[PDB]
DNA sequence: AGCCCGGGAAATCTCTGCTGCAGAA
DNA sequence: CTTCTGCAGCAGAGATTTCCCGGGCT
């Protein structure tokens, strides 16, 4: 009669997104989807339809009893707990830390000075040892025998009008063991150093959703399922890792960007549009004269900074000759009347073919010029490479990107704002006023201006 | 008609400012004031009234004829000229260092690799020694006979029209020799080492007027009048350098900030006003409460960037207790949407009576937390110390200053615009709704939000 | 050969920081003495029959051992200073950092000894061992005798005084850097040349300490030098084949908080460095400028202690305090073209019982551009908040409290004006504005 | 009748200058002032009217007979002849190095392989130990009697349309030993090893002039002379060292002002260098695999920082898969033992041909990620472009440039002293390890280990 | 006689200015 | 048939490069 419940639980979906807050309490029920206004942990792990003991989440790491598949016995999984009691991290080198953005995690063993035996005597560290031996071997079946590592970090909600600490967890994703190294920590109370296992783990990609649902955690606990039969509900990252090996880790590692990135198509105007044709006329006109293109880049950048609702003044153009990383410069004032701060804005302009794209080093050449409190801006006829936007966003470089469609729209504004001599004599206005004064002056001299 | 042209030119306001455009041309009359839109150099030095030969600015280190008074024959003055090769400065040997704000100018002797022997056979070095012995003299009489050093640097600018490369120079002011020492320089062209003379100079100040009377040279090249009557048109800084010794140099040093210094009374609201009483009630209310003040400052700083119409996003509170280097966080998107780049704003507040000023050390603690493209903001009911302000301006700290006046004005504006009721409603709303941090994350994560 | 196989049957390991019972009395057979492990039993096992190697103050080692291929030198044993109990007051002493696996030791050379440094048998074998560890072949490196460090201990045992005839295991180390210094002993009272040795403590890998079987196996004559390493630490084994290239990465790392309490930053009361600190406090209480110059020289000595290249730029100003008190520069590179590192510094003389606020050092931190480092010198200690703010927010600034300052000053004085502190103090107060210039920190590059 | 000549010597200044070409002959006389147009060495060292014995000078360390001053027996001077003896064919890695631009010189002892016992068993080494003993020293009295070391280097000169390398010598100035270390040297051609002492020293400055007054030399070389009255014509720098001690060592360093920009030819090894072919093989070998060259460059930079005797630790590699922004990471501990601070080094390595330079964009891509107090290092076979280095100097980029001769130098010196001549095992090691040292840790995580 | 971190004009020098021709997408 | 895109020791101001002067001294 229990087979019906097992099947019922087996078929129904149980989804959880990475970074979500899960409810963790003593006792309670595993048959409840929601508890105290939050998603139940035990229900997500072991719904109870299988009639199996719950998966406990306690100090250090925790692993269920050995699950005997028809083929052979297998370790179900490993639930890992990290305790930042009240955002204690990271004042000290014990330093259990998660970077869920780039998909890297560093955790440490539960070994303590009170323990007499060598590291690995504790249940947790020994399970970490077995997992380490299983994550590194010759055969390809032992990796199927290797239990997955589920990351959980303590979190205080301060929600629903009631501030509470503990009793809540956070799923940081599934992890694989990249490294295991014996390190020596220090107990301040007794002033005594102790050996312990240090684990470097990598979080894999969760797919398009970035959140995973686990019907396969029951598969790992299923007594009637073979080791290679449990990968049915597994994410594509993990199974493709099983296929390829540890060489696929950089490709399967989870990647979260703070801001969205734009494809080449979206930045540019439509192909059949006359805006793109106008952009190509800009390409033809400013190919010979890069200096005009620079002056226009200054005008456009100005229009953008003023479109943001911020105060901007264009200082000048760095050089008309001698190349270098700076083409021109302006100033952004941050704040309101009688309350502001000066910001030096280094304007850069590069004219290139639409097919080719700007390389990250060319942008980083402008980024390197930037001192503290400065903002760069890059204006190009084409688009930006993926690695460029990656280096800008992930490393948090403050650069304003001006693509083809943006400058095209800006031009569309300016040409009807001032239509003297039609569209073309604005470009002529770029060449005629291209001299636009000059300066050997450092960027810091723009403040006094 | 000896004194006919002299007596009228003897009382003229020959005050000159640093940064103006001066004309140095061959075949320039001493009678005409301005040449082709700008003032003439030869006219400025000796405008025909004296009958003296026009001082020619040549050969780097330059000086007029020796002057013999009744006693102690002296050198009238010294005309120092630093010129771009071009690209002699900052791209070549020589490249005399120039720092205007700190009044420090490093200059090189007239010794050349083509000139053999110890520095120096050229008149430049000998004049440099003859002057330096008087400038470094511990005797006031020596400081009386000490030849003034008038510095000049050719700058390209003009008004409208076209840029200038020759015939145009800029008055850099007068300077006093800080140090004199020998150096070794190497020529890239020949690869041969040669000795030279190097010296550190201290540029003086003209005061609030910041003007330098060029009538000084008249009594400086007068053989009849000596020392006592030669300082009549000299700047007070120079006469103070004459009366006292080299120990008063840092006190008489020229220090000009790019921005403007705000007085304590200037930062505070007008005396007797309603906003003043409002601020007094603010300090009265928030003297005991800190977190509520921090939140209030977060709200004030929230729309102070948004007042211009600029794109802003209000962040979170770091911690309920234990504080942080900066109390609250904000974000500033720059440019059109999807082209917007995040700018991290780190704010901190402190409650103190308007009669008190903010120490530079804590502001430094704020700006020490800054990174690439990060800006700070400090909010207080009091004013800021002058040292703090000048340290921020001179070293270009990127931070917004919120004094008691701006705070009171912005707060009253907030109350009337969004409430209009008694401030008590706002205060209470703040204390109940926040002052308690729901989210405690790293500041770099504000970009993801 | 039953006994040797018997002691080969049972493992022998000792962790770093293990207290050992040191007694000329007692025997080789027994495993423990007076509640502590026996040293002579540790170094000399009962299943061998070899004599007991004695551990005396300073460097000590058994004579060379004849091998089938070539003669092999027995390991090096080092005994630490009393630190101090009134026995040694010398500024140049043994500095132990077991957290980063870095240990600086100073050899034994005395004014009574006439000649050149390294003439004594211990120092002869020491320099020869230095030759072996700096060997160009793998054979020469495996021929190199291990260096085992030991320290004296001042503690408490079972509610009683401690300790009489007890030491502490500091681990095994590899000869990395050598130096030639000239020190001066006040009680000697003549000055004498002395050797300096920078050692890198190895990591035991999976184990904290090392296997004691290694030494007992290497001491044996039949053991071949290539095959004499079996239980040797993986770090040492890797180093033998890799050479000097392995040294930077194989050092033992102990994860611990870098925050030192106010008491830890202050020298011992009986150290006699503290008295110097107090004299400096009363002296520079009125004159801060001489303290700024003194701090510049002290920092200059600190950076040159690691063998780096420091060049003193100048002092910022002689009138009033500010963000920076003094400026220096550290050049590192191909030397055909050297990459300069700007050094900004501030010094404040306060009471040793007073703590330095984080804002005051943040005033210096805020002046740091990319590739620049800060220096803060104070007679007192640093506050906890300051330390944790510097560590957590990753501030590139060295901190000099009362202890480090007094120690460095003592070193400098003894090095030059040894016998007279007033001469060094005179050297600090004579020139005020001689080193003082008004320049931008980025102008130190030209110098 | 040698008294009058001595008085003659004392009255007229006798000066030598740095960079001067001197004629040295073993069979010359002390009488003739100059030989073949060039001033004589012996005549300058000691005149014929002095009565002083003929001083001998040969390859390596040369020390004249000891002298007894009335106060105490004293060592006058130490002459040092340094010649590569290469004729451009040097393979000796421990050959002496000279950098007079920064005033640092690496000298090496006269210890020989066949020379037995512990170093030094030779004259030069021992008297250099005495010299160093006096150099470090203690109290002023020892500093007074401390014998100066004068450097003479074999140079190629040109005389009357004819040029011969041997027969002349150059004056490199008087220097003081900073530090002395123990090192093991090996003959490149034939495999061997011998102990020797290595000295890092620095040349002082000549004060007003660039060189040394040899009249003071005569004053010190005098048998009967006072203690502090021995030097009246001595350079002020040496007197400053005398009064201060080691405290003035960083301040008295000889400095020559020149452009730090190096050309392609200047960075790369000589035309007859055997390391060139090795570099070609390195290009052909790492042409397919770049990350192996990245690890190679990591260990190279490590050896470079370890060459100064500083504190450095091995880092890790970012990816070893495809391409990426940062090639390798490292850490440097700056300060003493008890007191130090960690700094993060971001290293980049791209394999190009020695004839090709490095564009500024590529290195600026590395500079862009450098935080506050962070440095970087670029290691490559090819040289660096002029614009790149200029860009480094202008913006004060903290980067170490390893290219051409330097790379081959540290690599060869490494092979000779570590892997013992076999480069095959080294290359193979770089091949096997490109996937072993790869961690996904943050650059800030290097502080942990 | 001389020099010198010069300016002036008259000597080349730099690099996009483009028009009608033709011939091609 | 279009309508643009090639061909051409072409035009030509602003910017360098040469060379002639300069002014005021020891």
């Amino acid at each position: 009669i229990a087979w019906a419940a097992s099947a019922e639980v087996a078929n129904k979906p149980r989804l959880v997104f990475v970074g979500d807050e899960l409810r963790y309490a003593q006792g309670a029920n595993q048959r409840d989807v929601e508890l105290d206004g939050f998603v139940n942990y035990h229900w997500l792990t072991s719904p109870g339809g299988l009639g199996l003991p719950k998966v406990m989440l306690e100090a250090g790491i925790n692993a269920p009893a050995e699950v005997v598949g028809p083929d052979r016995s297998r370790r179900a999984l490993i639930a890992i707990r990290s305790s930042p009691w009240k955002a204690g991290h990271e004042t000290n080198p014990w330093h259990d830390e998660f970077d869920l953005d780039h998909g890297h995690v560093r955790y440490f063993g539960d070994h303590k000075p009170s323990t007499v035996g060598l590291p690995g005597e504790t249940k947790g560290n020994r399970l970490l040892l077995e997992a380490a031996r299983l994550h590194a071997g010759t055969t390809r079946e032992e990796r199927l025998l290797a239990p997955p590592l589920f990351l959980f970090r303590a979190v205080t909600v301060h929600r629903a009008g009631r501030a509470v600490v503990k009793g809540h967890v956070e799923f940081c994703g599934a992890a694989i063991i990249e490294r295991l190294e014996h390190v020596v920590q220090r107990d301040p109370e007794t002033g005594r150093s102790f050996p312990n296992l240090s684990l470097d783990l990598a979080v894999v990609s969760g797919g398009e959703i970035d959140g995973v649902d686990f019907r396969w955690i029951d598969d790992r606990r299923n007594a009637a399922l073979a080791a290679g039969e449990t990968l049915r509900h597994a994410p594509e990252s993990w199974i493709r890792w099983v296929r390829q090996g540890r060489l696929a880790i950089p490709g399967i590692r989870r990647r979260v960007l703070a801001s969205a990135v734009q494809s080449s198509k979206e930045q540019q105007p439509a192909s059949g549009s006359a805006e793109a044709a106008t952009l190509q006329t800009l390409y033809k006109f400013y190919d010979g004269r890069k200096h005009a293109f620079e002056l226009l880049a200054s005008r456009v950048a100005a229009e953008v900074f003023r479109e943001s609702g911020a105060r901007y003044k264009e200082g000048w153009l760095s050089r008309s000759s001698g190349d270098g990383g700076v083409d021109f410069i302006g100033r952004i004032d941050m704040g309101s009347l009688k309350a502001s701060t000066p910001v030096v804005v280094l304007g850069q302009a590069k004219c290139i073919q639409p097919t080719s794209s700007v390389s990250p080093e060319q942008v980083a050449r402008v980024v390197a010029r930037l001192r503290r409190g400065w903002i760069g801006v890059y204006v190009t006829t084409g688009s930006f490479s993926r690695q460029a936007q990656v280096e800008i966003i992930d490393d948090q470089y403050p650069v304003v990107l001006i693509a083809g469609g943006t400058l095209a729209a800006t031009v569309r504004r300016m040409v009807q704002a001032n239509y003297g001599g039609d569209l073309d004599a604005l470009l002529a206005s770029t060449v005629d006023e291209y001299g636009a004064a000059v300066t050997h002056r450092r960027p810091e001299e723009v403040i006094s201006l």
